[PDB]
């Protein structure tokens, strides 16, 4: 029966609360402070605007497509909950609980996405000055970390298929776990004690191994290099000629395959094994 448009609700507004349910409808939304929109089952938002201290809910089998987000606004997408093409700008936060899903968010200049406690988010896109966090059961894939952007993959946090692209920045902590990730010309996937499989590190792209970190299964191109330091790990590189393996004294290497032309740098003895 309800369906919205160009409404504007919140603090001295008309309305307070907007509620969707089965087959209700709302667009060009803008919620300013003290606005709460609630998306409920079978309900439908549409280029909701999100202004400071604005609340968009979006619970099982709601969903909201093009909502954009703004400083101080939240996005909260629930169990359940459906979010697509969000667009999250300076002071902005998308977070995305258990069982809630994102899709295709746009995250700019000093926007943070979180995704936790076992929620989802697929092609995310991690522009300059933007954020991403992943923590505790949280799952990422198919983000692109583009230039200026940084992914903060925590502890329980996982990312499959990342992408690296220019000044691009992966960092993987403790009980993080990164897989598939590609690092093109000026990525780079710091491993600060976290885990990464099947990483392919093209020409300028780094993969930096640190104290408790630990890389599996790396395939390093002409002009890459997997660097590792003190008390960092890796095992099964292969290094293809004009790549490189950068192993500082004190870091390990196992199961290294050397092709010809790969460079390999060791600054101990018993850092590497071929
Ligand atoms: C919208 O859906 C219901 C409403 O009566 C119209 O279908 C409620 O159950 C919900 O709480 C929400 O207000
Ligand atoms: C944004 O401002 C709102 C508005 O001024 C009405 O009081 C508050 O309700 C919010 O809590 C927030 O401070
Ligand atoms: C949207 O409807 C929801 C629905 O009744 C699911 O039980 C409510 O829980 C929300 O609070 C909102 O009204
Ligand atoms: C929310 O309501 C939905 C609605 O009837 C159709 O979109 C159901 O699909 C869900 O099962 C839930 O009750
Ligand atoms: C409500 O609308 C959503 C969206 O705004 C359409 O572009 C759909 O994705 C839902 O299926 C529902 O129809
Ligand atoms: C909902 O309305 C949005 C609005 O024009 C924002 O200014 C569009 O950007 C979306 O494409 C959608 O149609
Ligand atoms: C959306 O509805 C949710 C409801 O539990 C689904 O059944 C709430 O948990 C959210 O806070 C919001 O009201
Ligand atoms: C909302 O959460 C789930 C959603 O519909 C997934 O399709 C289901 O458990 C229920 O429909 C619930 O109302
Ligand atoms: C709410 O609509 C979503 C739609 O794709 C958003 O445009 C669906 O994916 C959800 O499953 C739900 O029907
Ligand atoms: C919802 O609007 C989005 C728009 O860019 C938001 O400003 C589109 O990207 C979506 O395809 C949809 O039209
Ligand atoms: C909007 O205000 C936000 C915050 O409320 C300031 O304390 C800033 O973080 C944003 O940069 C923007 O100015
Ligand atoms: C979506 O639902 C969440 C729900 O209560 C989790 O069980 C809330 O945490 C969010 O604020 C939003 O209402
Ligand atoms: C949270 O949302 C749903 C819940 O059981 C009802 O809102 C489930 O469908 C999800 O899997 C998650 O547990
Ligand atoms: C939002 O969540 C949908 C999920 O099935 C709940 O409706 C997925 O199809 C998508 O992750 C869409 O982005
Ligand atoms: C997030 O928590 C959900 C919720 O608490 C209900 O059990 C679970 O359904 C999910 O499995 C996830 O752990
Ligand atoms: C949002 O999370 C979804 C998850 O299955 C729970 O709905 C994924 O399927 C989507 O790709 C998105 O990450
Ligand atoms: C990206 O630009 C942001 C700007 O506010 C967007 O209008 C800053 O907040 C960031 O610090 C960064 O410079
Ligand atoms: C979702 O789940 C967890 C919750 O605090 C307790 O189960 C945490 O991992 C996150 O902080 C988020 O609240
Ligand atoms: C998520 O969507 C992405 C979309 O094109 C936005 O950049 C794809 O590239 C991913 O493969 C995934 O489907
Ligand atoms: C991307 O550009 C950002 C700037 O805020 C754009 O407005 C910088 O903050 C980054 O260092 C990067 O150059
Ligand atoms: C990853 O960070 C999460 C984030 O700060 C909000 O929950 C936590 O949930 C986890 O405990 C972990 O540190
Ligand atoms: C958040 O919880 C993670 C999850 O429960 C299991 O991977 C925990 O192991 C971590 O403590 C993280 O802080
Ligand atoms: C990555 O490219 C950025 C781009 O021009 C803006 O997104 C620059 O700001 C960075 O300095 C870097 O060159
Ligand atoms: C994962 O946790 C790390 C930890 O606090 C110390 O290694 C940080 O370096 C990362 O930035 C991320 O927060
Ligand atoms: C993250 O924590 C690890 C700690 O031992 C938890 O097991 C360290 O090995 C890492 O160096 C990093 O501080
Ligand atoms: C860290 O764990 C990840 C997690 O189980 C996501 O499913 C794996 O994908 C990685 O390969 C790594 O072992
Ligand atoms: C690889 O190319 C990068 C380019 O800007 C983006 O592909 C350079 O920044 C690197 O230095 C390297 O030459
Ligand atoms: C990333 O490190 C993991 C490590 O044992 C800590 O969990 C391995 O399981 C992965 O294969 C890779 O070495
Ligand atoms: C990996 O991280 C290290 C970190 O400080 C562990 O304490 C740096 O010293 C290394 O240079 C690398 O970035
Ligand atoms: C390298 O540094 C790690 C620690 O996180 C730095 O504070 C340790 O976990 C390692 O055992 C080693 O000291
Ligand atoms: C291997 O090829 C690299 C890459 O494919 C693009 O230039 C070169 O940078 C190296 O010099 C090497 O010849
Ligand atoms: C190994 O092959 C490299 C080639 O350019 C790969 O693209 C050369 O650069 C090396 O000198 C060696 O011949
Ligand atoms: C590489 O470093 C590893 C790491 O420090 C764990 O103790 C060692 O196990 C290897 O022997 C090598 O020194
Ligand atoms: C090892 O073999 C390389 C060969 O071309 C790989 O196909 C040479 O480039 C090296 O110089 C060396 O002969
Ligand atoms: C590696 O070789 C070293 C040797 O004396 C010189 O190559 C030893 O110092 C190391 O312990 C290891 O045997």
């Amino acid at each position: 029966k309800a369906a919205y448009d160009n409404q504007t609700i919140g603090r001295g507004e008309t309305s307070k609360s907007m509620h969707l349910s089965a087959g209700d409808t709302a667009k060009n939304t803008t919620i300013n402070s003290g606005g709460k929109q609630y998306v409920s089952s079978g309900g439908s938002a549409t280029s909701t605007t999100i202004n400071i201290g604005g609340v968009q809910h979006v619970s099982s089998g709601g969903s909201a497509t093009s909502s954009t987000i703004n400083s101080g606004g939240h996005q909260h997408v629930s169990s359940g909950g459906s979010a697509t093409n969000t667009t999250v700008n300076n002071g902005g936060r998308q977070t995305v609980f258990s069982g809630g899903s994102a899709m295709g968010t746009i995250i700019n200049s000093g926007g943070d996405q979180y995704v936790i406690s076992g929620g989802s988010a697929t092609s995310a896109s991690v522009t300059s000055g933007a954020r991403q966090f992943v923590s505790s059961g949280g799952i990422v894939k198919a983000t692109s970390v583009n230039s200026g952007g940084r992914q903060y993959v925590r502890d329980g946090g996982s990312a499959t298929d990342t992408v690296l692209n220019n000044t691009g920045r992966q960092f993987v902590s403790s009980g993080g776990s990164a897989a598939k990730t590609t690092i093109n010309s000026g990525g780079g996937m710091y491993l600060y004690g976290g885990s990464a499989t099947g990483t392919s590190i093209y020409n300028g792209g780094r993969q930096y191994v640190s104290s408790g970190g630990s890389a599996t299964n790396t395939t390093v191109y002409s002009g890459g290099r997997q660097h590792v330091y003190i008390d960092g790990n890796v095992t099964e590189t292969t290094i293809t000629s004009g790549g490189m393996l950068q192993v500082e004294a004190g870091g390990s290497a196992s199961k290294v395959i050397q092709n010809s032309g790969g460079a390999v740098i060791t600054n101990t003895s018993a850092a590497v094994s071929g």
